[PDB]
């Protein structure tokens, strides 16, 4: 690798480690914000569009219910998410602006990206052309090069987690499964269609799972559906571990070749996990037209710009029941979340 890349990544790691070792805490409070709209909801939390009452800036506020986090066994994961997000800095990662907790909830206040999820755009249009898929894939390749160099594994790549910004570039959101790992890790987590075989088979796994997931993502972007699909998870897992994948005839030969090397069941033979690391991907013929520096610098004109009216427009997000943000009179789960 060129010394310029080595020095970039060394500085990136220095800056990450300083924040990793001394995390920010308690940098706003709930009554600094007005609530606008629920943007998404899950088993233990929600994401809400909020507006800061003094600056007028809009943010996406992820709210996690402490009692549900404990019950759903996500304590370490929620601490990972916040500690990682407050320490990273890369063009294609959403910025954490504030964090805090109260008696009931944990809060992560991130930049609001009004263009919505890639998943919505993909499902609207059907499939992305190879140039369009490649533009997005290049951003993920660079983002994983950054994260992996910091000893971070992402573990939840999928179009739902890739927001499209005002310039048409990606912002990765949702660090709920991200973790700093030297060596191997063991937790069963992810999304069924995107799980690598070694996760399914309960092995000690490494950053190779992210490169597998990139193969799934590229396939899904270019086909419009994922490579391993079935009605129930166990049927999906059987397909994943089988070593078989079928490609649409419209895929280029170069795309198929790259995908066979990312969707390689044997992790010791998978692109991104060989001696040349990320460079086996960056140098693959499917990426021959990619100017990696221009992508990093956001100098490539994007395939499309989402339609939205301004920084508070919610049109690219869907509608959910609006529920209270209740804060108990009594502190819950204080010990578990001391470091947050
Ligand atoms: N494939 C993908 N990006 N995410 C999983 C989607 C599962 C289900 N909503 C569906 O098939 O619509």
């Amino acid at each position: 690798e060129q010394e310029s890349v080595k020095e970039f990544l060394a500085k990136a790691k220095e800056e990450f480690l300083k924040k990793w070792e001394s995390p920010s805490q308690n940098t706003a409070q709930l009554d600094h914000f007005d609530r606008i709209k629920t943007l998404g909801t899950g088993s233990f939390g929600r994401v809400m569009l909020v507006k800061h009452k003094e600056t007028g800036n809009h943010y996406a506020m992820k709210i996690l219910d402490k009692q549900k986090v404990v019950k759903l066994k996500q304590i370490e994961h929620t601490l990972n998410e916040k500690r990682i997000l407050q320490a990273v800095n890369f063009p294609f990662l959403v910025k954490l602006e504030f964090s805090f907790k109260d008696n009931s909830n944990l809060y992560m206040v991130m930049e609001y990206v009004p263009g919505g999820e890639m998943f919505s755009h993909l499902r609207r249009i059907g499939r992305f052309s190879e140039p369009h898929a490649r533009f997005y894939a290049a951003q993920i390749v660079l983002t994983f090069e950054y994260l992996h160099s910091l000893d971070l594994i992402y573990r939840d790549l999928k179009p739902e987690n890739l927001l499209i910004d005002q310039q048409g570039y990606i912002q990765v959101t949702d660090f709920g499964f991200a973790k700093r790992v030297k060596g191997r890790t063991w937790t069963l987590c992810g999304t069924p269609e995107y799980l690598a075989p070694e996760i399914i088979l309960s092995k000690g796994y490494n950053k190779a799972v992210d490169w597998w997931a990139l193969g799934v993502l590229i396939y899904e972007m270019a086909a419009g559906y994922p490579p391993f699909f079935a009605d129930q998870p166990i049927q999906i897992y059987e397909k994943i571990v089988s070593g078989k994948v079928r490609f649409p005839s419209h895929f280029s030969s170069d795309l198929k070749d790259l995908l066979r090397n990312l969707l390689q069941v044997d992790l010791t033979k998978r692109f991104g996990n060989l001696k040349n690391g990320v460079n086996d991907i960056k140098n693959h013929k499917w990426f021959a037209t990619t100017d990696w520096i221009a992508i990093y610098q956001r100098k490539v004109e994007a395939p499309f710009i989402p339609k939205f009216k301004g920084p508070g427009d919610t049109s690219n997000f869907d509608d959910y029941e609006e529920e209270e943000i209740r804060v108990s009179i009594n502190e819950k789960c204080g010990k578990e979340f001391t470091e947050f």
